């Protein structure tokens, strides 16, 4: 099902080697950069009703 997920922001600067992403996330570097940002991968779930009242 790896066609179920996507990568989105998990809005944090990171540089590799420091654990420094949120638990969930990944420091995503591009080649041989130590500098990057913190990603996480999640699934959408569809077929919501357009809307709801709590």
């Amino acid at each position: 099902g790896a066609d179920n997920f996507d990568v989105v922001s998990c809005n944090k600067n990171c540089t590799s080697g420091q654990n420094e992403c949120p638990e969930g996330c990944f420091c995503g570097l591009l080649g041989q950069n130590k500098k990057g940002h913190c990603y996480k991968i999640i699934g959408n779930l569809s077929g919501e009703p357009p809307v709801v009242r709590r």
